């Protein structure tokens, strides 16, 4: 069977979204440089270590879906300089997203999270994303353009043996889900910095960690239209941090009003005809 | 032709949503008491007077749709004690919304706005709401449960001559829109405090002000699922005001995390497994 299409972030930028639109998946080679992967890893390292189990009883909003061998940490902006500056302003990310979401309008981050899988982490069931947070998406028409996409960035090597992600190519167009089998999958073998890009309709799953020794880590960036509510909030991020960001990064984190693609768009998160950033005189690019 | 069903907020509460589900519209008599209408009016009065034209060039997010004879003021929580306390905690509103949105999960205010129409304000074109802000809704399946509803509360008398709202009964179920005519409409004749409730699929329009003397005013409350982004932001509302509200009112204004109806819901606007209100130790019901 055919493998996931591989593309250059450098030479094939315009080809990335068309490829996903057709096959439901693509691997973007060197989506993040090794320098950014390295800095990102240093910055999130301690936060993944302290993270309790997904359904820890201390939690207000426990995650009962992820395995006990999974650690997920989100709201990455206050944690990671590399995240807030390099990845939130990614030229490649923003081209793909504008290609993807132009029919709808503005987009933002629904969730940016580092996921680390412990040795012997079992495979996830084959699934589509967004079903534990946005029931609305199941009521969209089959042909509606994707309202969210997910960049699964490798922060350590993805191998067949250490649980590299599985995808079913073309599955984003499936309606009848009775050929859903692991038999129909191909793997996303990736070096750190490579990214598997999928849509919210692409059938996929994290793979089984078989070695009992390797730890797999990824940065999952779910980008979605500004008409959908993010899974995470940046409301509690200190203002000096927010004010250190670019206007674009501020918008991505819900610290700006948003716009739809309606010809006479009246806007989202406005305040009596004016933006959030104007009203609160939110500054931008003020270093710490 | 058949008139818009009229219901008591007191005796027919359980019948309100079933009625709208069937006919696409219903009039809730005495939705707000005259006391609340009176206080609401006193509190918003000066803010409607100072409001410029919808597309005023000073505005960051101008509204190019509404007439120049329309004044709309939103983000009502800091303006109106009656709004933030009485209407945001409305027993009748919350029963209807939970009846309406239980399939999806939590709901919140997409926009609470006072609209005042000047004498001789022309009729609006027949329309469905949400099309200038949420293109996503047009891509929902025809039978998807409504993801937003609109309470059109009279703050002054609605008469045939002063431009009472028109609705086409049953139009929320229409797909083919070629019988859209003013010939197919009925009026929402209302006393102050009565509310016309419609869905985001109900075909309707503000009526023509014919007297050249009367000013018509309304409180439009668009309640919608927490998975959809509000048209307005409460991000800039002073914290003593937010902390004066009930937990429920805080949620409605985006000052709390939200939950979907997914059996293993992972939540919306969360912060590493915990709520906004916990993280920011947001207090509640602290009077001013
Ligand atoms: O672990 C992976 O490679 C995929 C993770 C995933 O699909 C998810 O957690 O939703
Ligand atoms: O003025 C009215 O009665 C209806 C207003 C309306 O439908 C709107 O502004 O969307
Ligand atoms: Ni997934
Ligand atoms: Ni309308």
């Amino acid at each position: 069977k055919s493998q996931i299409p591989r593309l250059s972030a450098i030479n094939d930028l315009h080809k990335i979204w068309p490829t996903v639109e057709e096959h439901g998946a693509a691997i973007i080679e060197s989506f993040l440089s090794l320098d950014i992967v390295r800095r990102l890893n240093e910055e999130v390292d301690p936060f993944v270590k302290i993270e309790p189990i997904p359904a820890a009883k201390t939690k207000d909003h426990p995650n009962h879906v992820l395995s006990t061998t999974t650690r997920l940490v989100n709201v990455l902006a206050p944690i990671s300089k590399a995240y807030r500056e390099d990845v939130l302003n990614s030229k490649v990310l923003h081209r793909i997203c504008s290609d993807a979401f132009h029919v709808y309008g503005d987009y933002w981050v629904l969730m940016g999270a580092v996921m680390e899988l412990a040795p012997s982490n079992p495979a996830q069931p084959l699934h589509r994303d967004m079903r534990f947070s946005h029931p609305i998406v199941e009521y969209l028409k089959p042909d509606a353009p994707a309202t969210s996409i997910n960049f699964l960035v490798a922060l350590s090597p993805f191998t067949a043996e250490n649980g590299a992600t599985h995808v079913i190519l073309g599955s984003h167009k499936w309606q009848n889900l009775s050929n859903v089998s692991m038999d129909a999958t191909v793997r996303a073998l990736m070096n750190p910095g490579d990214a598997l890009l999928i849509t919210d309709s692409t059938i996929h799953c994290g793979g089984a960690e078989t070695t009992g020794t390797e730890t797999r880590r990824l940065l999952t960036i779910t980008m979605g239209i500004s008409q959908l509510t993010p899974l995470e909030s940046n409301l509690a991020v200190p203002r000096p941090v927010i004010e250190s960001l670019t206007p674009l990064a501020q918008r991505l984190l819900g610290w700006a009003s948003q716009r739809s693609a309606a010809p006479r768009d009246i806007g989202l998160l406005t305040i009596r005809g004016n933006s959030i950033e104007k009203t609160m005189n939110l500054k931008a690019e003020q270093p710490l």
